[PDB]
């Protein structure tokens, strides 16, 4: 009414990750918080770093609750991702408006019939350049891929000049092909 909390669709993990000369699946990678309403969401995000802020080597990440942040999860392993690249003037400009957009575009189940295809996202900060990435659960879902990369790109304000890639984990893992491109 004026008192209770407005749900999300899903339940959310969001998930903080730091390389090292350590265990690094399991010492570097810690829960943040798991919420599920959009108050949740505001208090958790306003209580940390802007991406931007991070040291290189740093990500944070965003899967729903029951998927494991790695793409050999059952719910990854036959995934990919929409994948941004962002140069140092874009860490200034772009970064952390794309990635916060992307946290909304999650939260909000913005992909119509195909939200729940998407697993969760990644923000890479890396000296060689930034990354985001919206993460798919079948790259074979052509409807539901392309659907995804279509609405994500508009969400961003991308124009027809740019065009971004999606890439499947495996292929990826190997060393890479954009199976779709939007």
């Amino acid at each position: 009414e004026h008192y209770i909390k407005h749900p999300l669709q899903n339940r959310w993990a969001l998930w903080f990750f730091k390389n090292d000369k350590s265990k690094t699946w399991q010492a570097n990678l810690r829960l943040i918080s798991k919420f599920d309403t959009v108050e949740d969401f505001w208090a958790l995000y306003n209580h940390i770093q802007l991406s931007s802020n991070l040291m290189p080597g740093c990500d944070y990440s965003l899967f729903k609750d029951g998927i494991e942040p790695m793409w050999e999860d059952a719910a990854n392993a036959r995934g990919g991702r929409w994948l941004i690249t962002l140069n140092k003037q874009q860490r200034r400009s772009d970064l952390d408006r794309f990635w916060l957009e992307t946290l909304l575009c999650l939260i909000g189940e913005s992909f119509d019939d195909y939200s729940d295809d998407v697993c969760g996202a990644v923000v890479n900060v890396r000296a060689k350049g930034d990354k985001i990435a919206i993460w798919t659960t079948e790259c074979e879902n052509r409807e539901a891929v392309t659907h995804i990369g279509r609405v994500y790109k508009e969400r961003l304000g991308l124009p027809p000049k740019i065009v971004i890639g999606y890439q499947s984990h495996a292929d990826t893992a190997t060393k890479t092909k954009n199976r779709f491109v939007v």
